[PDB]
C-alpha cells in the first residue's frame, strides 16, 4: 500500500505483487519460526 501511495500514476501490478508476496512469505516464515534460534539453525530451516 505504501508503494501504491508513492506511485499514484501506476500502482502495483499483479505480477510484481505475486513476486513480492511470494518472497515475503518465505522471509516471514524464516523470521517467525527460526527467529528464536541460533544462526546455524536459521540456516538449517532455510535449507529445508
Amino acid at each position: 500500500a505504501q508503494y501504491n501511495a508513492n506511485h499514484p500514476d501506476f500502482p502495483m501490478q499483479m505480477e510484481q505483487l505475486e513476486r513480492y508476496i511470494q518472497r515475503y512469505l518465505v522471509y516471514a516464515i524464516l523470521w517467525s519460526l527460526s527467529g528464536d534460534s541460533r544462526l546455524k539453525m536459521r540456516a538449517e530451516l532455510g535449507e529445508y
